[PDB]
């Protein structure tokens, strides 16, 4: 897993949870860690 996308900040933003699409360095949220993906976590 790597990390190259919009980083995170705080739940919310226009959808509900914090989602960052793109290379995600396993945030421990998606679990499978599909690196490039719009992940989420809180709300």
């Amino acid at each position: 897993c790597k990390y190259k996308f919009e980083n995170w900040g705080a739940c919310d933003g226009g959808t509900g949870t914090k989602v960052r699409q793109g290379t995600l360095k396993k945030a421990r949220y998606n679990a499978q860690c599909q690196e490039t993906i719009r992940v989420t976590k809180p709300c």
